[PDB]
């Protein structure tokens, strides 16, 4: 249903500005002409027909995800050789972008929240037989309320990649969670220093990576990191399992986040 064809998205949406620039395009901000809703948009000019035919399934999936911690899709359109996709506006921005804005990493209370919610959001997906395949700071979004919104942004280096997936199975995401934590914890992920080539290999021969300044953080955090960053996919735990861990089982309030977001709304 949700993918319209032979309607110009400019008839339903105005573009009021840009947000940055990635790799399969720029990020646009957009205002629903008739209903007022703000959106973030993504345009994709396609070479092939299958290329497109494939993204159309991606999207109809996102359509069946009604969760409080996953972005909602607000409309999608093929028109004049291009394909636009309109996601819920999250005015706290992406997490990575905050760290870069504040020039710093997250505190533990703040990581705790983000993790808590990513876990709840993952559990949902895996329970719908769905993999995300692409967890990172950059796909974790923010409301002012201080809730996350998990975002796909497409389905180019991959530090958050799992071991079993190299050089070349829900459990892959969980690994990528673990890295993202470290990412938020240190702005940059492990092996940032390296060449995209050598990362892959580095992730393979390397022991599970740990935190850079270990006595800066709790037992609960690392004990959580350690058990999530299992290189065997089999002995690596599920979403729900991790949700029972103390690091996140205690977490009821997003204040820590929320205040972070508010800070960034002032530095801007
Ligand atoms: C498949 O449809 C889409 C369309 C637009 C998308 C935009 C983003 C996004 C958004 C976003 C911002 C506000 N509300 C929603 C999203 N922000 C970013 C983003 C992420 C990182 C950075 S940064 C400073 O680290 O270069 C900047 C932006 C704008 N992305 C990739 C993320 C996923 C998106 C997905």
């Amino acid at each position: 249903e949700h993918v319209r064809r032979d309607l110009d998205p400019n008839e339903v949406w105005e573009i009021v500005g840009e947000l940055g620039d990635g790799a399969f395009g720029k990020v646009y901000k957009a205002k629903n002409k008739e209903t007022g809703a703000l959106a973030a948009a993504k345009v994709i000019e396609t070479k092939s027909e299958e290329e497109l035919e494939d993204y159309i399934v991606e999207i109809e999936i996102l359509a069946t995800c009604d969760h409080p911690y996953i972005v909602k899709l607000l409309g999608a359109y093929y028109h004049d050789g291009k394909l636009w996709i309109m996601i819920e506006f999250c005015p706290g921005g992406a997490v990575d972008a905050i760290m870069l804005e504040l020039d710093r990493g997250l505190t533990e209370p703040q990581i705790q929240v983000v993790c808590r919610q990513m876990l709840e959001a993952l559990n949902f997906l895996h329970s719908k037989r769905i993999i995300h395949r692409d967890l990172k700071a950059g796909n974790v979004l923010m409301t002012l309320e201080g809730d996350i919104r998990l975002a796909d942004f497409g389905v180019g280096t991959p530090y958050w990649m799992a071991p079993e997936v190299v050089m070349c199975d829900y459990k892959a995401d969980i690994w990528s969670l673990g890295i993202t934590l470290i990412e938020m914890a240190q702005i940059e992920p492990p092996h940032h220093e390296l060449n995209p080539m050598r990362v892959l290999l580095k992730i393979a021969k390397s022991d599970p990576p740990t935190l850079l300044t270990p006595s800066k953080w709790s037992v609960e955090f690392r004990d959580f990191l350690k058990i999530a960053l299992d290189k065997n996919p089999e002995t690596r735990p599920s979403a729900a399992q991790l949700l029972e861990h103390p690091f996140v089982s205690s977490i009821t309030s997003n204040k820590a986040l929320r205040e972070l977001v508010a800070e960034a709304k002032a530095e801007v």
